[PDB]
């Protein structure tokens, strides 16, 4: 019993952190193998952000000039490339705590871990979800670039981001592993802003499937909608549409519960419309969304209160 | 910018979890140079039972590895199982027992195998709302201060409101429980007050301030109101405790609990402060301090 925002176990990722020195600029580095991976940024001074031009940036470094640590440990850097906003750092030592890993690139809606590191030291572990604007609510204040999210299923290693920047809003944008960012961000201090954020729907609906199987069904009603007038009603309130493969990915939850999904949506419409009324669900008084119908059935019993 | 609930970085814990089995059971254990500690209920007068028991009934597992019992001793509610390796792993540790409002990482685990990180608070009522599933007995819960864990909490039961109880690593009960199938309740609960005046101060520090009034109170006003909403009383040493956020945002501390006041007695009238429409009793004055200054590990 029981319902929390669990993080992964932080450890494999823990000996991977390094720090990244590039003249006057320290940031955080992925050290898996002999490649060290940090935001291309570090070459950067505040001025060369406004219009920096990276590849120039780049061909005027020596090998010498980028300084790693690892521990106590100085790493010799014996070459470099840039792979989109990412910089690969060739090491002459290869990491031996370097965990069975994969680069992925998730879709809004999912949720990862993030280890926030500052002097490529781990400070803390949290758990968050890649918002429908493609920014994510972290906490991360300066010096915590090259902070990674991350999903540990199994005993593998997927990371899926690399922290980059801050937007005015206090939300965060970053790259997955290949530097590939997510959105319509450029690392560039310029006039950038997250566009208007919505509420992860099939995520919503996973999280009072959790509530169900740990015995909470005061929000459940007699009613059922089509999928097309529950999206209607979705829309006014600013949550994400509920496509076809949402409703197939609450299969599970909704044979384990007898709960079937278009009456799952009926429940969030009355929800939506009413309010909670002083009562809260899952010690929460908010409908939350950063719970996928993965973590919910990872974090849930198989068995229904 | 940003506030999370934030735990520790569980690196140093993992390399500690083992799976402990006897007879039917099996739960986990943290093993700490030559001993490995666990719920003492895994043998199931705890002395008969543990006299009947021989160190080969004991299986303990680290990894793929089995681990060889070569003695076993009781202390309170933990079982102490000597071991014939000590673990390369061990890290930095001392064993704490903490007070209630104090925050804590716990590390589930299920079959010796870590599987989650959350952080969490002992409530008032010594009970902790954790996240566990059946197997995950002998479950810790850490801090850490500079390079050293100390382990303060060690996993043994739920209650039936669905709350967690356990002891220190010591084998003491936190709370008035017992280690047996008995009827127990968890005692009414109440609101830790340093701590949510703690998460106002981190609201403010994150740029949230239509909370903020110009009024002020005293101690003792601010503790008659207090109690009419079941949140604990507010001392001489949490005011001292909050000098420091009180000193970095300009807001006294009975200037804040004026804010407070206004807000248990009308309410959040459909805002909210730091994404949440509750008040958030599960950061102590030390995280907010640490999360909005970035100490590492
Ligand atoms: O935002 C930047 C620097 C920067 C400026 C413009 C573009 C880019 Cl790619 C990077 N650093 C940073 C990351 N996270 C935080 C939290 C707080 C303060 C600063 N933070
Ligand atoms: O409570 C018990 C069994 C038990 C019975 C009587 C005494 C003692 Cl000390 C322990 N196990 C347990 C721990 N956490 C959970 C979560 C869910 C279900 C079961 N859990
Ligand atoms: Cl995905």
């Amino acid at each position: 019993s029981g319902f929390r925002k669990m993080a992964f176990p932080s450890g494999k990722v823990e000996g991977c952190m390094v720090q990244v020195t590039c003249g006057t600029t320290t940031l955080n580095g992925l050290w898996l193998d002999d490649v060290v991976y940090c935001p291309r940024h570090v070459i950067c001074t505040s001025e060369d952000m406004l219009n920096p031009n990276y590849e120039d940036l780049l061909i005027r470094k020596s090998n010498h000039n980028f300084l790693v640590q690892a521990g106590n440990v100085q790493l010799r850097v014996i070459g470099h490339s840039m792979q989109n906003c990412v910089l690969k750092l060739k090491v002459d030592t290869a990491n031996p705590k370097t965990p069975k890993y994969k680069f992925v690139r998730i879709q809004p809606g999912q949720t990862f871990s993030v280890l926030a590191c500052y002097n490529g030291s781990p400070s803390g572990v949290y758990q968050c979800a890649m918002r429908p604007n493609f920014t994510i609510k972290g906490s991360f204040l300066n010096g915590s670039c090259g902070s990674v999210g991350f999903n540990i299923d199994y005993d593998c290693v997927s990371f899926c981001y690399m922290h980059h920047m801050e937007l005015p809003t206090g939300v965060h944008a970053g790259t997955d592993l290949e530097g590939n960012f997510y959105g319509p961000f450029v690392d560039r201090q310029t006039a950038q802003a997250a566009g208007t954020d919505t509420t992860i729907t099939v995520n919503v609906l996973a999280w009072l499937y959790a509530a169900v199987i740990n015995g909470d069904r005061w929000f459940l009603n007699r009613f059922t909608t089509t999928l097309n007038d529950f999206n209607l009603v979705a829309m006014k309130y600013n949550y994400e549409p509920l496509t076809q493969d949402h409703v197939d990915i609450l299969g599970p939850l909704s044979a384990q519960t007898g709960i079937a999904v278009l009456d799952m949506c009926a429940s969030l419409k009355e929800l939506l419309q009413n309010g909670m009324n002083g009562r809260t669900i899952l010690g929460s008084a908010l409908l939350e969304d950063e719970f996928t119908p993965f973590d919910v059935v990872r974090q849930c019993s198989g068995v229904t209160f």
